[PDB]
């Protein structure tokens, strides 16, 4: 029933960050890169289905700046950028505001479903929003279907079409453009599918396009099996992208197909420590020099599905780059501290190459150089177990990041690699239900 199955939920969020980065042009001074305290709050209405076919979802969030040092850079991605539209971004500030982030009619008819309006991708395609506390928002529609074949498996597939987007730090939607920020991309769309064989084997794949510009690929195979009574989870993931501009203009991003391949292992040992072993390998020949899982190249302009996230500041996505991640998350419940967990992680990556050509090379550009990067992070988490504030979570994250070069940040033909950093994030997440 439309009314009786309605839910209204939300949260209060607090984020405080101090990040400094090495300026190898000013004597390696670790300068303030981010320093701010910011609140978010959201309210999210989800209706039931009238006649099990017709529903509505509406949700909004606010960001309130609390503190920000004058030397912190922008946008910090928790407040709103001072620039309301992504393609106007000029990196000059941040501001408070209110954004409508869901506003959609939803539909169901047998095995088919659809949503249209201000939406997040929700099916099997490779479109994705950015996530801060809240998600970004697409203007468009998605429709898909679910077919259950009992023990023989289950098939799901969906299609999404969109012509505008806003990241959670943009108050307004913008259209899509090529790398020059002026040649129009009329839409993004994507089709994908998932087959679950109900034996812990699962296959997923999707294709997407940016109109006139980019073809995007995704595939993933996952498998779980028990060792010592606990599942070892494994997956192989492939992400691919090809452009349609190979004239060596500013819009020519990739030579051939660029891709990112990954293998992941996960295992919970002694029922108390979550372990992660992951590796990635990137090919990205051409002018850009790094792999992007999104189909529009401009920062904040759209996003795409990428199931690999190591929270170690760098993306480890340069041409040629190989990288290995080890993480451990230790639940302290047997010290009688249920809800307390501490963790640590480490990344080492090598063979990172630059763009294979540059139009205005800088002093440090050398087509055949290779470099290395590494990082380690520490994590502490507490979730309130009982009472008024049950589920309220406190998190503390520290990262030390090391560029194994003295190439200045964003330079040398490594357009997505920056210099040594120290990063500390403290966040509080306080969900609530009104009904
Ligand atoms: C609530 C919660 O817990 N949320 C997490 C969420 O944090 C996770 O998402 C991750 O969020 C962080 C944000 O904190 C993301 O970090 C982004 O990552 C970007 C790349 O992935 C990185 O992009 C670079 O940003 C630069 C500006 O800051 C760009 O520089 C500009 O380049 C222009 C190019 O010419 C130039 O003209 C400008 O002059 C230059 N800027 C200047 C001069 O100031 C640069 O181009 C850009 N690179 C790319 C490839 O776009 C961001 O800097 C970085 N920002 C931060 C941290 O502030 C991280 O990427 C997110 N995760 C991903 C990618 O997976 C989320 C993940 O699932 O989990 C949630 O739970
Ligand atoms: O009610 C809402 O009140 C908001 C607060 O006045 C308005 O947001 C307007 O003003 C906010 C604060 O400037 C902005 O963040 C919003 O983008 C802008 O739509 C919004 O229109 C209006 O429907
Ligand atoms: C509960 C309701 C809370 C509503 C808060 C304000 O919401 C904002 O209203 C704007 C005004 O409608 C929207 O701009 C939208 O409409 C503008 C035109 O008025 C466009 O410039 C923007 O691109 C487009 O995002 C914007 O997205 C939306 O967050
Ligand atoms: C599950 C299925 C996942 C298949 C992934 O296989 C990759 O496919 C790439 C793309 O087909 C190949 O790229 C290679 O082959 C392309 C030619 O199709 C070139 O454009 C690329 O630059 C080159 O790296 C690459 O060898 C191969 O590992
Ligand atoms: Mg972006
Ligand atoms: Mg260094």
């Amino acid at each position: 029933g439309f009314i009786d199955d309605s839910t209204l939920t939300g949260g209060i969020y607090y984020w405080q960050r101090e990040r400094d980065r090495k300026d190898v042009t000013d004597g390696d001074k670790y300068k303030t890169n981010l320093s701010h305290s910011t609140w978010n709050a959201n309210l999210d209405f989800q209706s039931g289905y009238a006649a099990d076919m017709f529903g509505l979802d509406i949700a909004a969030f606010t960001a309130i700046e609390m503190a920000e040092n004058g030397d912190s850079s922008h946008p910090n991605e928790i407040a709103f950028s001072k620039s309301n539209k992504a393609y106007d971004e000029d990196w000059s500030g941040d501001k408070s505001g209110i954004s409508l982030y869901k506003a959609a009619a939803k539909f169901k008819y047998g095995p088919v479903w659809a949503r249209a309006g201000y939406i997040q991708p929700t099916g099997q395609t490779l479109l994705a929003p950015h996530w801060s506390f809240m998600p970004g928002t697409y203007q468009g529609a998605e429709a898909g279907a679910n077919f259950d074949y009992g023990d023989a498996g289950a098939l799901s597939f969906s299609y999404m079409w969109t012509n505008e987007y806003k990241a959670p730090w943009h108050l307004e939607m913008d259209e899509f453009y090529q790398n020059d920020k002026t040649t129009k991309v009329d839409y993004l769309h994507s089709f994908g599918a998932k087959y679950d064989f109900k034996n812990n084997f699962v296959l997923e794949a999707a294709f997407g396009q940016a109109e006139g510009y980019i073809d995007q690929y995704f595939a993933k195979a996952s498998y779980k099996f028990d060792i010592a009574g606990s599942p070892l989870t494994t997956s192989y993931q492939f992400y691919g992208t090809r452009d349609k501009v190979d004239d060596r203009s500013v819009n020519d991003l990739y030579d051939g197909t660029a891709w990112l391949q990954a293998l992941t292992f996960g295992y919970r040992a002694a029922d108390v420590v979550d372990l992660r072993l992951e590796g990635t390998w990137v090919k990205a020949d051409g002018q850009q020099g790094y792999f992007l899982q999104r189909m529009t190249p401009t920062y904040a302009s759209s996003n795409g599905r990428l199931d690999i996230w190591w929270d170690n500041r760098s993306d480890f996505n340069a041409n040629g780059e190989k990288a290995v991640f080890f993480g451990a998350m230790y639940d302290l419940k047997n010290w009688n501290l249920p809800g307390f967990a501490i963790g640590a992680s480490y990344v080492y990556a090598w063979d990172a190459k630059p763009a294979t050509w540059q139009s205005n090379p800088d002093a440090y550009y050398d087509k055949n150089r290779t470099i290395e990067e590494s990082a380690y992070s520490l994590d502490a988490v507490y979730t309130i177990q009982d009472g008024r504030a049950k589920g309220t979570m406190f998190k503390l994250h520290f990262t030390e990041y090391d560029n194994h070069s003295d190439i200045p940040s964003w330079g040398g033909g490594y357009g997505n690699i920056f210099q040594d950093e120290r990063d500390v994030k403290f966040m509080v997440i306080a969900p609530f239900t009104i009904f």
